[PDB]
């Protein structure tokens, strides 16, 4: 089977930044996909099963009302024309202490080209949960 | 050389209602159902989002489901099946965006239907924190 | 006719507050050299693998103060009888006897090698939902 696919991890040694990983454990690239610059490059045309999840925890609800989000980005290599494919708002806080957890999950079928740089990003590192083994994740599959 | 596949996607124009859109060497789409061209494994896969208002109960109940209609026999049986509740906890009524995946392999027939439904079609959306699709891939 | 090893386990409905897979049942299969063992999938060869699962929790009510609901996807080595978590999601279903229903899907592809053994757990077997059928399922693909 020659069909690109990846399922890439957060690095627990860049804790503080989401930085994705082909960790020995459970993830991988094949089939062409590299990860250049935290981004999933795309070896080839065609439809893709795009997906990941984030796993976000803090300790209680303080000062204001906090956003977390979680996007999926594609730059195509043509003009550098960078566009949003998938992305999710979240707000663990109704008032208030108590630990809370709020994951963000998000995935869909794309048409991609020949060089196509995807990134999956957060906007608050710093709640992110590096706990257990594979809770953040972030993939591709060619159909 | 190639394997029956569908990738069909909903209609945002079809208000209240989950409307297939589209598929390939003898998949189907009729009567808004994916017709099973041959006997054989096949990945069956959906998505579908789910958007409210506000939370003014959590009584609310989303619930998402592939059927599958067998030709000797006439029947809906459920192949995947998900049942969500978005609302915890009832001030300013803020939007709740919830998707529901499903997939599977499965051993079809030859005339096989079948069907992906939402029990809430007036809260399908079409925001980029999910997407609507069903398809098949032959294995 | 596909020669690539599959698999789709369902849970069974007669097992009380447990989660043990069954094929051969309705629409549940295991082909091409996976089989069903000590409640794990067993790898017939190396190579990628789509994995897939879904569980779904119901509870009446929200008792106790905050309940955690966990789902796993292990790798179990053939070599060493190591257990190493692949994809992993948690959910809070209680905000601070009216039920509520909560699902999980993982998804990803993974390197497998021949031999490996393959679990879906769940911290509360005691909220999993089996009352209707396509409620609870675990499988694997070959690529
Ligand atoms: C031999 N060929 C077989 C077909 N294959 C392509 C292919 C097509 C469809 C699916 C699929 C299964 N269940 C689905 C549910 C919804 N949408 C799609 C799918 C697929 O599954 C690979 C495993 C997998 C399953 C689910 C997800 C997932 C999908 C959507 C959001 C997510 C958010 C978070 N985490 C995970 C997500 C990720 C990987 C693979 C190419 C090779």
């Amino acid at each position: 089977s020659d069909k690109p696919v990846a399922h890439v991890v957060a690095n627990p040694q860049a804790e503080g930044q989401l930085q994705w990983l082909n960790r020995r454990a459970n993830a991988l690239l094949a089939n062409g996909v590299e990860l250049r610059d935290n981004q999933l490059v795309v070896p080839s045309e065609g439809l893709y099963l795009i997906y990941s999840q984030v796993l976000f925890k803090g300790q209680g609800c303080p000062s204001t009302h906090v956003l977390l989000t979680h996007t999926i980005s594609r730059i195509a290599v043509s003009y550098q024309t960078k566009v949003n494919l998938l992305s999710a708002i979240k707000s663990p806080c109704q008032r208030e202490a108590k630990p809370w957890y709020e994951p963000i999950y998000l995935g869909g079928v794309f048409q991609l080209e020949k060089g196509d740089r995807l990134s999956a990003e957060i906007n608050r590192p710093d709640y992110l949960d590096f706990a257990e083994s594979g809770q953040v994740y972030f993939g591709i599959i060619a159909l």
